[PDB]
């Protein structure tokens, strides 16, 4: 049973803009999502300082980055506070009709797409370098669900029938033909030394073969 909804206005507007304007500097969409992932495991450790039971889902903290050049993606994995389907729906947990309005206006008035973690919509980074994104997710208060959407106005809601998460996020980035310098080793090391060197949980670059 899958469920597809249409995109807020809003929401299509920044994803448009994301996918068509020209901005050579697209590598930052990592440092957005991995700056997400912190986020969300900085709110399940804060939650079970004062409730233990919070983390009876799984004691780790970490995030991983998995590239898959047979597939053609690259998956980072969180072991965060997770999204129930009610925060899947309404923007994946963030206040993204606000936050598209501050952002639109600072482009106009001379900010660049690189900035788009200030306004709180940066997981919609994610198309500058991906055609369609998933988005599996487990949070204590909900079931597994799978978030998608390749824009174009609309995305889809499903329960999720893979492997069991335990709790957290997972966003699979399904790359771009001309984007798979993304699942070079050398390319994410960079990457993530040059714009995730203070985030304060473990980041580890799964290999491949
Ligand atoms: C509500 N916060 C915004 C960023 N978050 C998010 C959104 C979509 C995909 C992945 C993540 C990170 O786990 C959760 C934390």
């Amino acid at each position: 049973e899958v469920e597809t909804f249409a995109f807020q206005a809003e929401i299509a507007q920044l994803m448009s803009l994301i996918i068509n304007t020209f901005y050579s500097n697209k590598e930052i969409f990592l440092r957005e999502l991995i700056s997400n992932s912190s986020d969300a495991l900085d709110k399940i450790r804060y939650e079970s300082l004062t409730d233990p039971s919070k983390l009876d889902s799984g004691k780790e903290l970490h995030i991983n980055l998995i590239p898959n050049k047979q597939d053609r993606t690259l998956t980072i994995v969180d072991t965060g506070i997770g999204m129930t389907k009610a925060d899947l729906i309404n923007n994946l947990g963030t206040i993204a009709k606000s936050g598209t309005k501050a952002f639109m206006e600072a482009l106009q008035a001379g900010a660049d797409i690189s900035m788009i973690g200030q306004f709180g919509v940066g997981f919609y980074s994610a198309y500058l370098v991906a055609e369609k994104v998933t988005v599996i997710t487990k949070h204590n208060d909900d079931e597994q669900y799978a978030w998608e959407s390749s824009a174009g106005g609309s995305f889809t809601v499903r329960t999720d029938t893979g492997e069991p998460m335990g709790r957290g996020t997972k966003v699979i980035l399904h790359l771009k033909e001309d984007q798979t310098e993304y699942l070079e080793e050398r390319r994410i090391k960079e990457i993530v030394k040059k714009h995730s060197q203070f985030i304060g949980y473990p980041i580890t670059l799964f290999v491949e073969k």
